[PDB]
């Protein structure tokens, strides 16, 4: 199985275009201790060149510029994009769809509530019904979007993805709460797992000046602590563990900080735009 | 007065996502004949701090990091976007509102009809009612959205955007659906019209003495889409007057007197875009540059 880290950051992107955080900071004076990231999307083949497209950022046409794995094939409409699945319907899962317009045959997968508040908003209609097929899927039920190819949801405390082919199991999932020993009966033996990485403590955002709320609040595990993501997953089997969806104000994000030595140290790998896996 | 084009592509930009025309490909391989664009939009300013957003294109997150005049000031939601301005309801000039959501205050100004085309989008709400203010400008009406920089609006032929077209689709009317708008500060004028499907002796009797016109560059031909083998519609169709011919916009707007003649909205298929091309030698000949994105003007 092929897989593309489109982006990496969560909301907002790295830097956020109206946030002058230290982080943030860094990257709008390009220096190197922080790398640019694009909102949080993965593609993923069963070949290498037929794709599943997982969300749609609002970053999505600097995601396929940035990654030739996305560059069109030689001529009239012929994108190695096949399929979209849709995990949310939030704003920066959904965005990227306006882009896909120019009349580009693809299939849009999600849950009829997605799919539904889509269909109410007219500007993505620019999705043209005769070229876009607006496909239904239901949590648990696995499907084949690109053949050789299974996909299935399922909640999290929220939907995780689970992805298979040729014998190989990624599980991502952008956004979560917190760990249970059902999700990690889910997640164990996953040859990789992509999880939300937003905040290393409870209170970076707070910490950061940008916000009052914490982690719990929004509803993300933080990455730190006993009661952290590490922590709570460290006693499964997991082939890659790959944070992603990682907001602005995350301190990993510094190439060279202590932070980001630490997170490593315990066998985490945090995730640029661009990142590729063969599983 | 100072200018910057962020995005000097037409819709899609350049190279287009699913295209592999002769000029996307170029872009594709990253051959220097051709300069990679994001879709159209600009940033004026009468002081060189608070500006002014016109249009807000689905890269406008990469627009606002490649171009340091858009870069966030010191401490909390402090940017220099002050204001938003939309020229017509295309995504490629409405999409980038759905990036400008964190929280940020600042006021959206269109036509009555354009707001309440997005307005009756419930994916625009991320511009929190409390937060972004949404002001409807009338046609011919001026306000001063930054303090100093005087905009007026007015309506050019054009055609109602893609996703809310019809079975009597209309094309080359003049409504609220298009506008072309006057930009002055400091006794310098601006006409930015990124949108024109022809040009009337009205229009030319706006645009007549501007220290700067930007203007509708979408197609060379009328078949630009069909010669490049991309499509089938037609420049007409898509409500943009090419730039050549006895009745194309350099033509067109030769007897009118303009400071600075800037095409900007040019599509990936426009042959003007090939840096060596005998096409863009022959537009600059008869006055008019073709833009690139951070191409700057201080008026
Ligand atoms: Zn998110
Ligand atoms: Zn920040
Ligand atoms: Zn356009
Ligand atoms: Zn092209």
């Amino acid at each position: 199985m092929h897989v593309v880290i489109l982006g990496s950051a969560a909301g907002g992107g790295v830097p956020q275009w109206n946030c002058r955080c230290s982080i943030c900071s860094l990257a709008w004076a390009g220096d190197s201790r922080v790398r640019p990231r694009t909102q949080s999307s993965i593609a993923v083949s069963p070949d290498g060149e037929r794709w599943l497209l997982l969300n749609a950022s609002p970053d999505i046409r600097q995601q396929i510029q940035a990654n030739p794995q996305m560059h069109p094939r030689e001529g009239l409409r012929h994108s190695p994009i096949h399929a979209v699945l849709l995990t949310n319907g939030d704003v920066d899962h959904v965005a990227g769809l306006l882009t896909l317009r120019e009349g580009q045959p693809f299939t849009l997968y999600a849950t009829p509530g997605i799919l539904a508040s889509v269909s109410d908003n007219r500007v993505f209609d620019v999705m043209a019904a005769d070229v876009v097929k607006r496909q239904t899927i239901a949590l648990n039920e696995t499907f084949e979007p690109v053949p050789g190819l299974s996909v299935t949801l399922f909640s999290v405390p929220t939907v995780g993805t689970m992805i298979e082919a040729g014998g190989k199991r990624l599980a991502y999932i952008p956004g979560c709460a917190r760990v249970t020993e059902d999700l990690k009966a889910r997640i164990a033996g996953a040859d990789a797992l992509l999880f939300d990485g937003t905040v290393l403590e409870d209170d970076d955002m707070i910490r950061a000046g940008v916000g009052t709320k914490t982690g719990w609040r929004m509803g993300h595990i933080q990455m730190n602590g006993e009661t952290g993501s590490i922590a709570s997953l460290a006693d499964i089997e997991i082939g890659r563990r790959v944070f992603v969806h990682i907001n602005n104000t995350n301190p990993v994000l510094i190439e060279d900080s202590y932070e980001r030595a630490s997170v490593e140290a315990r066998g985490w790998t945090v995730a640029h735009d661009g990142l590729t896996l063969d599983l």
